[PDB]
């Protein structure tokens, strides 16, 4: 799945992860640690909304 920062437009991509910030590709975002944050802007985990209906 794919993931919206509500704040400034980051898609965080379950596929892609985030190997810059400690995160495998593959990572679900309810696995992401509780305080990881957007690489963009810092915002944390509560800014994410699943890109589905
Ligand atoms: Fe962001």
């Amino acid at each position: 799945a794919k993931w919206v920062c509500k704040i400034c437009g980051y898609i965080y991509d379950e596929d892609a992860g985030d190997p810059d910030n400690g995160i495998s590709p593959g990572t679900k975002f309810e696995e992401l640690p509780d305080d990881w944050v957007c690489p963009i802007c810092g915002a944390p985990k509560s800014e994410f909304e699943k890109l589905e209906d």
